[PDB]
């Protein structure tokens, strides 16, 4: 009747020993948590990173949010004090209650009532921005003089500034600019402010820490059910699935988990409270809303487990004509070029992906040669701005190779779309390539040597 809450997602309480290495721990829980898409992690009781900031000197510009189920939203001045004041009064006036007295069950039930009710037009506000000098990480960072307590947490793997640049992560090695993806984002919530159903770019992981305040309610769907969910959503809201001109135009929406559950899409929930982590796994759809005034911090990351999925994601982007945040192949080759300093399990896993890359590239080059492309020239793709090396047809970011024609200066197609560049015969085309196959096999060999050492 009305709202039936989804079953709870897994909750882990690691020992200090398990907690010592976040990537080992994530690998450990993966068999369980990937079945549910999201999971919650409670740190050991004494892991307590100090939060300190001036509520009057932290400023941000809030985003306005209408709360209508199935309505399209785009994916991407208050002080913290004045926002908090607004947020508390909003919740307090909404329920005619003190905020700590409003049961989380009630806020959840009411959220799903108000987004589905046409006659209600509740609007709320929220903050979402990357860490900057005007608004920095909630975790300790080096800058000016820090307390010993802050020093304790400076190097923690669970300090979300460090997570991107550890010895078992992959996004670290990327030299290309992916700031929107590798830097933590800060989120200031209020009652009912929400995040629409989405998956992370390049099907990466994400990890979210609620620094303080009232809980954040989550819904998650396991990666295996991603296409099921999309099919449900495309039937109910086809507008969200029209082609989009860039990454700054991704359309997303609020949708009741019971609707998914009715269509046999598995959905899990949780209330993330202050001091708790939520982890989302590759291609796991998630959404949620805040219970009240709060402050969270989140970052994307990629494990070695993720590498094959990363490759599959870019393939999927190609099929959908979606823009890439970075070139997956460029990242693989960057790591190969640093094989000697790579962690050994990383080296072994990159070697396997590189082997697929090379064999695919071989087949593509044979195919375009048979189409009559004969001329070729080496090209350092990584030097081109992204918007100068996207395939005309499928928008993929080129790196291994592309086709050009003097007919249309500056334009490129990837080797899947040789026929989509221009009307000139293929003998007028050039194969532009980053590496010969003969360059590539020794690169892969270096990884092998590092891996077997
Ligand atoms: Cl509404
Ligand atoms: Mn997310
Ligand atoms: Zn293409
Ligand atoms: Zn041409």
């Amino acid at each position: 009747s009305m709202f039936l809450p989804p079953p709870e997602c897994p909750v882990f309480e690691p020992s200090w020993e398990e907690f010592a290495d976040p990537f080992a721990f994530i690998h450990k829980i993966r068999p369980i948590a990937e079945q549910t898409g999201i999971c919650k992690v409670r740190p050991p009781p004494d892991w307590q990173p100090p939060f300190a900031c001036d509520v009057d000197k932290l400023h941000f510009t809030p985003r306005i949010q209408r709360l209508n189920e199935l309505e399209a939203q785009t994916r991407v001045d208050y002080t913290l004090r004045t926002f908090g004041e607004m947020a508390d009064a909003f919740k307090s006036d909404y329920f005619n209650m003190p905020v700590h007295m409003v049961p989380t069950e009630l806020v959840e039930k009411e959220f799903w009532r108000l987004v589905s009710t046409i006659e209600e037009d509740v609007t709320v506000e929220y903050g979402a921005d990357i860490a900057s000098k005007e608004f920095g990480s909630g975790f300790p960072v080096r800058d000016i003089k820090l307390s010993p307590e802050e020093e304790e947490y400076l190097d923690s793997g669970w300090n979300l500034n460090n997570m991107p640049v550890m010895e078992q992560s992959v996004l670290a090695h990327i030299t290309a600019d992916i700031c929107g993806m590798k830097l933590p984002w800060l989120y200031v919530g209020m009652c009912f402010s929400s995040f629409c159903w989405h998956i992370e770019d390049h099907w990466s992981y994400s990890i979210n820490y609620l620094h303080w305040g009232e809980p954040k309610t989550w819904y998650g769907v396991p990666g295996y059910a991603a296409e099921q969910l999309e099919n449900v959503m495309k039937k109910l809201a086809p507008e969200l699935f029209v082609s989009q001109p860039d990454l700054l135009h991704q359309l997303v929406t609020i949708m009741n988990p019971n609707t998914l559950m009715t269509h046999e899409v598995p959905v899990y929930r949780t209330n993330q409270c202050a001091g708790e982590f939520v982890i989302t796994f590759p291609r796991a759809y998630h959404s949620g809303f805040n219970q009240g005034f709060n402050f969270a911090e989140a970052v994307n990351f990629c494990t070695v487990d993720w590498l094959p999925l990363g490759r599959q994601c870019v393939e999927h982007y190609r099929l959908l004509h979606r823009y890439c945040v970075f070139s997956h192949d460029e990242m693989i080759c960057k790591m190969a070029s640093k094989a000697d300093v790579l962690d050994v399990v990383v080296a072994s896993t990159v070697q396997k992906d590189m082997a697929i890359m090379i064999e695919d590239e071989k087949a593509l080059r044979e195919t375009v040669r048979k189409l009559g492309v004969i001329d070729s020239e080496r090209m350092d793709f990584e030097l081109l701005p992204d918007d100068e090396r996207q395939c005309v047809k499928c928008k993929t970011t080129c790196f291994m190779s592309a086709i050009s024609c003097s007919c249309k200066p500056g334009l490129l197609v990837c080797l899947h779309h040789v026929k989509e560049l221009c009307s000139c015969p293929p003998y007028k085309y050039k194969l532009r390539y980053r590496y010969t196959l003969d360059d590539l096999y020794p690169m892969m060999n270096a990884l092998k040597l590092r891996a077997e050492s």
